[PDB]
RNA sequence: CUCUUUCUU
């Protein structure tokens, strides 16, 4: 079977701007390229994706020595073949990017067939001729970014003057003096804060500590490398400030912390503010998304993520005297954004101190990277700890597979077979019969059942994949006898989608009697420490994003960790007291992982962040980029450009619209800003708002209980006769309003009785509610964004979420599928897919829907290409909406993204089809005056009067029975 | 058949 998969990972997209080069051709040209350039190299296909699910990965590396650059792929697939033709593809056309082979020209082939049947639409005679009087009145057919040492009345942080309280003739001096005399007696008269100082002088960075300022005071750049648990980030930004602050110094001080998640930003800013033993606030300040305490303008330090200081970048540094990067080895897109900018920094303005801190780094690789800059080894850890491999824990247990998974069982290196001689027989036989992709229960439980027999009080870590892993491990666990006993242990998972304070219920200590079981992802991989871990179980598995850029496709892979970040894992323990690091693999397979994970720059897209380029005026986007540290492949780099240059967020000379600038501003896919804009334009930014922040989660509002495929009858009439996600998400959050304006308790109640998800719709709103008020900062009036409630029980026409649906046609382009029967559609170029079983539309009986056309938010890979948030779109919305080019094909059938076929005058189509400029025209005008979008000239007011009229569900259904 | 790596004043 599955020819399905293959017509539909052969699809192509973007074949247009890379010079025709696509998967029929591109490993022909690669082959005939390595043939004449004796280049011996080939395809590493790297097995991943577990067992139940053979997908596979793949990565040639080929080398162009005439530029001496080494342009490489890395791509997936659904078995070896298809990947290779997508990596071909990828090298192919990035070789074409720097001009090494010549475009494709010739021809390809044409297969087609199955055209779907028109589908036919008319039009009521008013609705025609209003919108000829709207077509006969709209009359239609570098810089360099700024810094400065501190200054009075100016606060650093929020970059405008304070004009405010009576720090108005305070000079910097004075405040240095009253700062060293409030250090100086809280130093002689309090004892906590001296017994701290007389913990922090048994650390190891003390040792190094004067030395270090040395580096600082004499070298802009700093990298400083040493163990895990040596204290570097609670202590280097101290020593900073106090030596500041002693030297008579303490109001030109200004520190910038960058940590890599929000978890370890606020761990670590509550552990400097106990540290000085000081309220939070004061000194020391932390600023994540949706949580920011901040400090006073001077003398301060504040721990802030990545993207927040790259947000902060837009106001400019000035007042900054420090900044400091730590896990810089995370090697995602914002760690390098901020290091080429921190790098402008320093050679614009040698004043600023740049410090970058971590654990495992390649120190040859960065210092190289800033033009040779100290490097500093930091000797000695806190406390040894002793490390496990899966083979030490199959003899150390005496554990023997289970007969129940021996037979339920029924050349890739299998590195669980492989082990040295020295252990017994029945040890290899146990280690062989494991598999490596999956995990096994009853190994974990035999591991913890030992260690509660090692009587040996402390927590206990285990890092997993993802959250089905965990939660799964967690229903395992509840229902065993000894480890379902509350009152002997606790079971808490860790994950970012979690309600905030579960996340927060890890630091909390616990009773007495009890041991804290976490299940945590990656999240609790670095920077942040728990007092309690004392074993730490790593089963070695982590999950990223793999997107296929040529068609559109994204998954989920759950790929073996590195060693960067098993020696990080490892080092979550033993920072307080000896312990344990369980790690399930054999000792092979820890000798045979790879040294670091593929940097997120390779495999992400670039089109925000080129737009966050153009926004903060660096320069040429190419410039920049090859200005980075790992140059991202050119191929993303064009196809971002390209990407804005198509949606008008960048002019003919790639300078910045007002339109780029605005979307540049908010937090969302630029997409969905251009979405947003235009459902402000017509008075709908509630609900469009909402709708957009649930097309920007990676989370699920319907949780299924385990197993079953489908949601059920409570759940699936939230959507109500709509038959779409986004008009159940709709009516799911605002009763989730309402239950808990009655009650948090009655929160609970409700999404246990409705089947929903309370941390979902809590950042659903919370992103909803930013962007709203981000577009209310931009000049947009709020009369555009009062809430309108939505009533899915009414079947018909309703205005505002009509408008709203066909809007997301516009916001999901092109995200387009037709149905035919079950759970079968066809997106673009008729390629087949599933409907998933989370999305309400999802049926086992051969039912069938009023209007055939659906967009949806996402397309994931699995045994078959899936959709995710689906919902049903009107054929006039789709053609308003959903295209850029409409044309007319044989007997009179008009064309739409040279797939969809309607039976419509052909007449009436160009005059539907001549008001997308006429759109355009009117998000340039409101964008540029954010303040007249409800009061507009009467061509635009008639022109939003009739496009509401063509978007009302029942517009083209005259004269048709349906 | 596995709905949910991290991040965005
Ligand atoms: N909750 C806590 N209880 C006890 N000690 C802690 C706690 N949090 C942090 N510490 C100590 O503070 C130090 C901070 O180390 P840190 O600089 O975060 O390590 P790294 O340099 O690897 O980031 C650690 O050595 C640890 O022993
Ligand atoms: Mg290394």
């Amino acid at each position: 079977e599955q020819r399905d998969m293959n017509e539909a990972e052969a699809f192509d997209v973007n074949a247009a701007i890379h010079g025709n080069w696509t998967i029929e051709n591109a490993k022909e040209r690669l082959n005939i390229y390595k043939q004449t350039n004796n280049i011996r190299d080939d395809y590493k296909y790297t097995p991943v994706g577990p067992e139940h699910a053979r997908s596979f990965l793949a990565e040639l590396s080929i080398y162009v020595p005439a530029l001496n650059r080494t342009v490489t792929a890395r791509e997936s697939g659904s078995n070896k073949k298809s990947a290779s033709k997508s990596c071909a593809l990828s090298l192919v056309r990035q070789l074409f990017h720097l001009n090494v082979i010549e475009p494709f020209s010739g021809t390809l082939k044409k297969k087609k067939d199955e055209q779907l049947k028109p589908y036919p639409v008319k039009l009521s005679p008013n609705l025609i001729n209003k919108i000829d009087e709207v077509i006969k009145g709209l009359d239609l057919p570098s810089s360099v970014i700024p810094w400065a040492p501190p200054q009075a009345n100016w606060n650093t942080w929020h970059a405008c003057n304070i004009d405010e309280g009576e720090l108005a003739t305070t000079s910097i001096d004075d405040l240095s003096m009253d700062y060293e005399r409030s250090l100086r007696d809280r130093r002689q008269n309090d004892n906590e804060y001296r017994q701290f100082l007389e913990f922090r002088e048994k650390l190891p960075i003390a040792a190094m500590r004067s030395e270090i300022l040395t580096a600082i005071n004499d070298n802009p750049v700093v990298i400083i490398r040493g163990n895990t648990g040596c204290g570097k980030t609670t202590q280097i930004a101290q020593y900073i400030l106090d030596d500041y602050i002693c030297s008579g110094q303490g109001g030109y001080a200004n520190i910038y912390v960058t940590q890599p998640r929000r978890i370890s930003a606020i761990s670590v800013a509550e552990r400097v503010a106990r540290e000085r033993c000081e309220q939070l606030g004061d000194t020391v300040g932390y600023s994540v998304r949706f949580e920011s305490v901040f400090p006073r303008p001077y003398g301060a330090i504040l721990f802030c993520t990545v993207g927040v200081l790259l947000r902060k970048l837009e106001a400019g540094l000035r007042g900054v005297s420090h900044i400091i990067v730590d896990e810089i080895h995370e090697r995602d897109v914002n760690s390098d954004f901020l290091l080429v900018i921190l790098r402008d920094m320093v050679d614009t303005y040698p004043d600023l101190h740049v410090i970058l801190m971590s654990a495992t780094i390649d120190t040859t690789k960065f210092s190289k990277y800033f033009g040779i800059c100290p490097v500093l080894e930091v000797p000695g850890r806190a406390f040894p700890v002793q490390q496990f491999f899966l083979e030490d824990i199959i003899q150390m247990t005496d554990f023997v597979p289970s007969a129940e998974s021996r037979r339920k069982r029924k050349a890739e290196i299998n590195y669980n077979k492989v082990c040295e001689d020295k252990y017994s027989q029945k040890t290899r036989n146990a280690m062989a019969m494991l598999s490596e992709s999956d995990v096994s229960f009853e190994l974990l439980e035999a591991l913890l059942m030992h260690i509660k027999s090692k009587n040996i009080p402390g927590a206990i870590l285990v890092f997993l994949p993802g959250w089905n892993l965990i939660f799964a491990l967690m229903k395992f666990l509840q229902n065993t006898n000894i480890f379902g006993d509350t009152s002997q242990y606790q079971i808490l998972p860790c994950h970012s989608q979690i309600p905030r304070d579960e996340q927060r219920k890890v630091f909390e200590p616990v009773p007495e009697g009890v041991t804290k079981i976490i299940l945590s992802t990656n999240i609790a991989e670095t920077s942040i420490t728990i007092d309690d871990i004392v074993f730490v179980i790593d089963i070695c598995k982590a999950r990223m994003k793999l997107f296929t850029s040529h068609n559109n496709l994204t998954s989920y892979a759950t790929v073996w960790a590195s060693k960067t970040n098993l020696e990080q894992r490892k080092g979550r323990a033993g920072r307080v007291r000896p312990g344990f690091c369980f790690t399930l693999c054999s000792r092979a397979r820890f000798q045979a992982l790879e040294d670091n994970l593929t940097p997120e720059m390779f495999r992400t897209p670039l089109h925000e962040m080129a737009l966050t380029i153009k926004l903060l005026r660096l320069g040429s986007i190419h410039h920049f980029l090859s200005k980075a540290l790992e140059p991202p492949p050119v191929d993303a780099v064009i196809e971002a450009e390209v990407l804005l240059r198509e949606m008008r967020c960048l002019d003919a000379n790639d300078e910045l619209t007002p339109l780029g600038r605005l979307l540049a501003r908010l937090p969302i896919e630029p997409r969905l800003g251009k979405m947003m804009v235009l459902g402000a334009v017509f008075g709908c930014a509630d609900l469009m708002a909402i709708m957009a922040s649930y097309s920007s989660t990676f989370s699920e509002v319907f949780s299924l209980d385990i197993g079953q495929r489908r949601l059920a009858n409570h759940q699936k009439a939230l959507s109500g006769t709509k038959c779409s996600d986004h008009v159940a998400m709709i009516v799911a959050s605002q009763m989730w309003r309402r239950e808990k304006q009655r009650g948090e308790h009655m929160e609970a109640r409700f999404c246990d009785w409705k089947g929903l998800q309370m941390s979902t719709m809590n950042v659903i709103w919370d992103a909803k509610q930013q962007l709203l008020d981000l577009l209310q900062q931009a000049g947009f009036p709020e009369e555009c964004m009062i809430s309108h409630e939505v009533d899915e029980r009414i079947d018909g026409d309703d205005p505002v979420l009509d408008v709203s649906l066909a809007l997301l046609c516009l916001g999901l382009y092109p995200n387009i599928c037709v149905h035919k029967e079950k759970r079968k559609v066809l997106t673009t170029e008729s390629k087949a897919a599933l409907l998933h079983k989370t999305s309400v539309n999802c049926s086992n009986l051969a039912v069938t829907f009023p209007y055939p056309f659906f967009v949806f938010g996402e397309k994931i890979r699995t045994r078959a290409v899936s959709c995710k948030q689906l919902s049903m779109v009107s054929p006039l919305q789709v053609i308003l909406f959903g295209s850029r080019k409409i044309d007319l094909a044989a007997n009179n059938i008009v064309r739409v993204d040279n797939w969809l076929n309607f039976d419509i005058e052909p007449e009436l189509a160009a005059k539907i089809g001549a008001l997308k400029p006429a759109l355009e025209d009117l998000i340039t005008v409101a964008c540029d005056n954010p303040s007249d979008i409800l009061r507009l000239e009467e061509p635009y007011a008639q022109l939003v009067k009739v496009v509401k009229d063509l978007c009302v569900k029942s517009a083209g259904d005259f004269g048709l029975q349906r």
